[PDB]
């Protein structure tokens, strides 16, 4: 599976039927269809950078992975009872500036979208057992809108010259991810799913509100990654987008 004409989103569902299925993500967020929900408490993040592994590049896109052995970087209050743990933050953009998010906000496309996923540690005991749970993972999206170089992004860029190529991977270490979200963290939540394959509709989103900036040129650096391995043809990761998705008769909570 890919992003290709043949290998792509459109094609998913001949593997993957669950790609048909009813709690499929991304989503078209309708600020005019969500339901404030006053149970919903603070989302509270608090990781610590030692968490922090590797960056690998995994052909669609690349992965920033941390320790996951306990409680040291986790995800608590929003719609949660349970205490979720850090496992990795990856992106997501688009071939132009014109689209790259996954999520939408009343038919508004940003440039690209950060994925801070974790897996429900209080109930499993482990990601492989969490992944295909309906409480399993919790995943933060943040929108991305294309203006001011954002320069917290600056580690993680600075990092990509050394995973050029597909399977490529390198030591990323003492990063704290919480200082890429945006200041609020006032958000929309709804049950879906994974945005690729397998598409396991075992996550928990919350959308934040307020976006982050990413520049022209940085969003070039991601697309200046290559799907290939080394000494092929160049294939640059020109997008990753997933198109939104039926919401069939879900609700998306509001915090605020
Ligand atoms: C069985 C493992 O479960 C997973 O979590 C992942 C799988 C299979 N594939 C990945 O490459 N990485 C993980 C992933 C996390 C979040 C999203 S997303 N884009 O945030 O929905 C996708 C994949
Ligand atoms: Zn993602």
């Amino acid at each position: 599976w890919g992003y290709d004409d043949k290998n792509g989103p459109e094609q998913w569902s001949k593997l993957y039927p669950i790609a048909n299925g009813n709690n499929q993500s991304p989503v078209d967020i309708k600020t005019s269809e969500t339901k404030h929900d006053t149970s919903l408490k603070p989302i509270s993040v608090s990781y610590n950078p030692a968490t922090a592994k590797e960056i690998i590049n995994v052909g669609h896109s690349f992965h920033v992975n941390f320790e996951d052995n306990d409680n040291r970087s986790v995800l608590k209050g929003g719609p949660f009872s349970d205490s979720y743990r850090l496992f990795q933050f990856h992106f997501h953009w688009g071939s132009t500036n014109e689209h790259g998010s996954e999520h939408t906000v009343d038919g508004v496309k940003y440039s690209a979208e950060l994925h801070v996923a974790h897996w429900n540690s209080a109930k499993y005991s482990s990601l492989a057992e969490a992944a295909s749970k309906a409480d399993g993972l919790a995943v933060i999206g943040v929108l991305m809108k294309v203006g001011e170089a954002n320069p917290k992004l600056q580690k993680v860029l600075d990092a990509l010259q050394a995973i050029k190529t597909k399977g490529k991977r390198a030591p990323f270490t003492n990063f704290d991810p919480s200082t890429l979200l945006p200041s609020s963290l006032d958000f929309w939540t709804y049950p879906g799913s994974l945005t690729h394959p397998p598409l396991y509709e075992s996550v928990t989103w919350i959308i934040c509100k307020e976006s982050i900036s990413v520049s022209s040129e940085q969003l070039a650096q991601f697309r200046s990654l290559l799907s290939n391995v080394e000494g092929d043809n160049a294939v640059p990761m020109q997008h990753n987008n997933r198109p939104t998705q039926p919401l069939k008769g879900r609700t998306v909570r509001a915090s605020f």
